[PDB]
């Protein structure tokens, strides 16, 4: 029976002790003094202290690897962020007789490298955006911009090639994709085979952040899904990959598309295609991860253009902001339709160590029309009482009621241009 | 747009207002003074106080009425309990212009009436549990003929001797021992019926369900189909309209019988609707505004159509104070249906519920479905009142819950031992 170390904390960290329990395995969490309220210590099979201090207890590989020893671990979970991306990390689990749950190392040296990540891409006829593949020329930066005949250009965000020299200086010629939307893709596989579980659109950011994701992606029409599905699963098959990873893409409103990171993890957003679906993608990771077939975890081994299934689900990140306090009062929404993925309870006091999620609100229904899931998840927020630390729900209800997010007539640069009026009319709910 | 009058309260009054709110359509709910501390005040869209006293100001007919008449309702959702069987009251609610969520009242008089119900199921086919106007000469006879098992008298007696003295303190039925609960869920649009498969709920405290679950564990198909076609019969032949359900006292072997219809939505929706993926109250309201079976998104499917796969269990948390902390379980596969929030002083007007807890998987092995339910209620912090969350958990990990050997007296027979038990969860 496995027993595997969660190299993670927080809403992570429940989750895969909650995967780990429906599978009968056992869990070893970590934590870090600061930590020591997060429900992911008591949720733990047995939960062990770090000697380290902050966010940098938590990526302290080889204290990692003493405690896995040390309590006879089988497997490494490293969730998302920390250490989930480190090759060398997954190879050093190898080396200590512990799966990693994850792909391959030279996969995750792969994905982790913008210039042989873009390079498969184009080898596979795989749309990137233009730009600098490597280093940078720099004073051609200005070529590349004169190339691109006005258009605007990010390193800072170029817009005048007499601004250049000046902007450059602050501190790697891409053209600055606009209007577009942000659709990724869930791939998984067995290591000879490979699928999907469709979209999921995470287009509302804030300076890069995203706040709002949905599974479907709204108004997204089959021919430019049956596209991003085919262009992912072409990555995918090329490296034989095994146990989850998600492929990002921009996507122009006439639905031209460009490959922008292959993140070979679990993500965040996992949670909005699990009820979107009705599948569990963390018990399949793990069980991928311990070798088996998508088949036998449950996934069917499905093209490109399969049908999606119907209805729709949106999540929303609750985050506390910035700030601090105890806190008081935490009482998340729930009953049909709802799910809330958190560590906090009454009296914890949030670490400014680590990000600012405090929990993951997930809406679903069963019928199509975008309005209506709208509706129902600021409902739910508004019905999500937290005291003592300052929050978003403000703003993410302010974003649920916008026509805009109303007709899904948004790209990734929406948000930003819109703060000072979006902060205002969250006022409204504050 | 409808406007939905919600003529009950507590958890009921909630998801009644949730699935209207999915509808784009209103809410008004009603409250006695002592409720107003419920979540189905401020959820309505327009929340209205009674001028009765406790439970009897939901139980007057016609001030609801009045509320109805005066904040303009065009229909009235009676919930489960409180008004819901009453056809006096449906009749009523159509009299005033008010669409009675549920089917029509010459259909609340059938299904209410123990021998109306009777026949219509012997017309049918359907078994009916042998039984009986008394005449102590009708009940000792009953007895003598049941050759030495036990009976019931109603509205437990095992030894002819011991009748007479029994029998005071009336109808006579055998007492049927050894069974299972299992029910059918059926929807209708009054021109084809359909169902949701089945139900069970075996595990009960005298006669109260405690857990409740989709599927049956361990139901063979020629036995679920059975009982299904049974549901389909009984709903068809009446032209039902709007969500039943028939319910059933099944034996190892897979003999049933009729025990109820229940004509209206009841409390263990919520394991159908997690099992099934389905919403059984925007249904319901459909269906009760005239649309298909087609039209309201519920597939017309067979007796015998293969049952979705997973499974789901509901643990009903009752209070058995002022709540103090109230923070229930979450997170993947779990679901929880309540009215209560911190500070609510709960009136012992009201039944003890506080909370459902539906916990869900996708596989089909029922012990992991017992430690994940186990594991959510371990989470669910309650401070001010005493529940029966313990109690719960030892009924979770029982060796013959987790084999599914039980009956409906199964319980009721092991009382001290599981009290016992449940001191380890607190």
């Amino acid at each position: 029976t496995p027993r595997v170390l969660i190299a993670n904390r927080g809403e992570v960290a429940v989750r895969i002790e909650r995967a780990v329990s429906a599978l009968g395995w056992q869990s070893v969490a970590v934590y870090a003094p600061d930590d020591a309220g997060s429900l992911h210590v008591r949720r733990a099979d047995e939960a062990v202290a770090l000697s380290g201090r902050g966010a940098a207890a938590y990526l302290d590989g080889a204290a990692l690897l003493r405690v896995a020893q040390e309590h006879a671990a089988t497997h490494v979970h490293p969730g998302y962020g920390f250490l989930s991306e480190n090759a060398d990390f997954a190879r050093a689990c190898a080396q200590a007789g512990l799966v990693f749950v994850g792909p391959d190392p030279d996969t995750l040296d792969l994905f982790g490298d913008k210039s042989r990540a873009r390079g498969l891409a184009q080898r596979l006829g795989v749309p990137v955006i233009p730009g600098t593949d490597g280093a940078t020329t720099l004073e051609e930066a200005a070529a590349f911009m004169q190339a691109q005949g006005g258009a605007p250009v990010m390193l800072r965000v170029v817009r005048q090639a007499g601004d250049l020299a000046a902007a450059f200086e602050q501190a790697y010629a891409e053209r600055l994709i606009e209007r577009a939307r942000h659709i990724e893709v869930q791939v998984a596989g067995d290591g000879q085979s490979v699928t999907h579980l469709w979209e999921r659109d995470c287009t509302v950011q804030r300076r890069h952040q995203k706040l709002l994701e949905f599974a479907p992606a709204p108004h997204l029409p089959q021919a430019v899904r049956t596209a991003l599905i085919g262009a992912a699963l072409q990555l995918a098959q090329e490296v034989k990959y095994r146990c989850l990873g998600t492929f990002e893409f921009l996507v122009t409103p006439g639905g031209d598309f460009y490959f922008i990171e292959a993140n070979p993890r679990l993500q965040v957003e996992h949670t909005v295609t699990e009820e979107w679906c009705g599948t569990d993608l963390v018990t399949a990771q793990l069980r991928l991860a311990a070798g088996e077939t998508l088949t036998a975890v449950g996934l069917a081994t499905q093209p490109a253009d399969a049908a999606p299934p119907p209805g729709q689900a949106v999540q929303a990140r609750v985050n506390m902001e910035v700030g601090g306090g105890q806190v008081q009062t935490f009482t998340p929404p729930g009953g049909p339709g709802v799910r809330v993925d958190t560590f906090v309870t009454t009296g914890l006091t949030p670490s400014p160590q680590y990000d600012a999620l405090l929990a993951k609100v997930v809406v679903h229904r069963r019928d199509a029309a975008l309005p209506g899931l709208l509706r129902q998840a600021a409902t739910a927020l508004s019905e999500f009482q937290i005291a003592g630390v300052s929050t978003n729900l403000a703003f993410l209800q302010a974003l649920l009621h916008h026509p805009d997010v109303q007709h899904y007539e948004l790209s990734t640069h929406w948000l930003d241009e819109r703060l000072p009026e979006l902060v205002t009319q969250a006022a409204e709910y504050d």
